[PDB]
């Protein structure tokens, strides 16, 4: 077993939103089977933080989805190489998020690094006024195209008793061989990504669950 | 189930629009088991047949009283009757097509009445829809929520194409005809659906089946 | 030589939604093609008062009124006298998107106009739905051909007290002349200035359009 | 024109990057007169040559201090000397493609040092982009606003490809270094541009020249 029941997670993030520079290190624990994972956020450079760091949240982690049904684990089969991501989030009052992503194992330890732009986000807008709550649970459509493994996902910001959308476009790279690596099929992945508790715009715990499956309603013979 | 809506309920579907500048109309009769979220539908091209396009980009609008709801999840649209609701969709494709559709549903005894108009431009000649090779849709899952008095919904949806998917999304607005007083609104919910085309014949007759569950995440919350 | 005069008639019938809100309007204008400039009164008669600003409107409302400078072939006025239609999206990046298409043909001295308007997903509390908007900035279009088809894009600013609103159009021209019947333009820019000059109740408004196609201003460097 | 900004200024530039997981570093070295809004530059790619990729993504990353500014606008770049100023841009391409950057604009006497980082990703691996097969660009119109103390710009570019174009979308913020107290933003206005390639060799070497101007529209306003 290449990964353990119980993995360390480092992640190193760093970025700009609307031209604000910031720099954070996380550190982190999770069961990679039963997909769920914690991590513990620390803005070092750029704080207080002058947006929601709600927008950063889901750019804090895949090896920790439990897969169900027998889906082929594109994620898990990519160490001991390891993995990269790329993502753009839009906003629909207008912000647009970029990220890229690289994962790579040493030993009981996962390492993230992560390169974060937001830009054009409302200046009177939930994120820039930092009056968002959490993120809603989402569903994550997940499809091979070629060797790369393509992920779309709705996900809705809380604001107040409302509801902010944004629009999750994701890639996901291994850097195993394709040869080496056994493809899923289309599939789903679901998240609930919880902020269990943040402080001074400066530190921020979050907890995530996350499961593979597929559909549950039932297909007609015809 | 033995009042306005019943276990097993008759539809009535009246489409046309323009497709890239093609004109067509069609014809649905279907049937379905409101409460089960199950029902299927009969759907012929009565005018601009053959279709020079994918029907697969039309199946979406052919019906969300037959949608089961779980978890006392309030059901906007079997409130809505007698009176009925209307519904509004812009599709954004990830290749250039942008298809927009105004729906009426209509209560008549036990039959609904489905009016669709929709427009499409800007599909790729040369793409799937246009050249008539997409192979149906993925099941998918909606994100529903309300926005003052209007039900609002987002979706991802994956059109087969040969081993590979076109990816669409559905931006999708439903508002009741009942007045505003007379409904209680649901919170933040997911509605899944497996949309299946079971026949088609000629580029003019196609057939569809359809189930849909409202419903919360399955995942447990952290306390 | 022919057929557009010095001065022309207009007369415009739209209809559509924004946001479910159903009306229909009817303009009656006049304009000199050549000069490029044309003004319009329209009178909404269905749908009064508009629950949002008409200024999202006013870009649905004439490119044979464009004044051509440099020889630069005119895709508009060649069209005559079969005429031509349009498509456009345009989304504004605080969330709307609205989509519009257009039929223009000529009887006599009087162009035709036929629109119809989806509007969707404009926030509720935005200045369109909230009516505060005032009226836009001129612009500058890029005009391009591809394959027979026109081709447009643009950035517009709405004006909202002292601050934009930025959005974007994406706009298809075709003409309703055979391919080889009509000389297609390079790529080049129209300049606009569209102004409102009168609005009231929510219900009457005047335009006053400005259009120049022309090449950039600035020199063109050795190689 | 006689204290930090005189009429002949050097450039020097420090450009590093990845597109679609493409890493390279170039450098340039240019010149040009700010007031006359003219200026070249000569790039040597110094890690990653040959580039697999259309330098032409690349040219408009490589000089708002060089506009010119007519009619008394404003000029939120030459104004915020010595202290300098930042850009950042998100690009998106009509086919797929995404282009973000991060630049740093600092003095240093005579010279102007610009610090580059740029982020490329979803290239079609057939587009005219990976495939090298573009042409340069179009001169485009840029929209200049001010949102509080933040110059905002909005672009559609449009590279040439054989005979046709492809189409992308420029989001441009600015930020000056200077304490914002002593800055005078400028009103809505445009900026022309016309950046042209005037040699290339191996996918390694390349000349630029670019001129700007900064004005309002042409169009005369209406009573
Ligand atoms: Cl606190």
């Amino acid at each position: 077993g290449l990964l353990k029941e119980s993995m360390r997670i480092k992640m190193y993030m760093e970025g700009t939103v609307n031209g604000h520079y910031f720099k954070c290190e996380g550190e982190g624990d999770g069961n990679p089977f039963a997909g769920t994972q914690s991590m513990r956020i620390h803005v070092t450079e750029g704080a207080p933080l002058p947006f929601a760091f709600d927008i950063l949240a889901p750019c804090c982690s895949k090896t920790f989805v439990h897969h169900t049904a027998e889906i082929p684990d594109f994620f898990k089969q990519s160490f001991p190489e390891g993995f990269t991501w790329e993502r753009t989030t839009t906003y629909e009052d207008g912000g647009i998020l970029t990220a890229h992503q690289d994962t790579s194992l040493e030993g009981n330890c996962l390492i993230y690094k992560v390169k974060v732009h937001g830009t054009n986000f409302p200046a009177d807008g939930p994120v820039m006024k930092n009056k968002s709550g959490g993120w809603e649970p989402s569903t994550e459509v997940v499809y091979p195209e070629n060797g790369v493994l393509c992920g779309r996902n709705v996900m809705a910001l809380k604001v107040g008793d409302r509801h902010l959308i944004c629009h999750h476009y994701t890639s996901y790279r291994s850097k195993k061989a394709v040869r080496a690596l056994t493809m899923p099929g289309f599939h789903f992945t679901d998240y609930r990504l919880q902020m269990l508790r943040k402080k001074k715009d400066e530190y921020f715990e979050l907890y995530e669950a996350s499961v593979a499956r597929y559909s549950d309603l039932p297909e007609k013979a015809n």
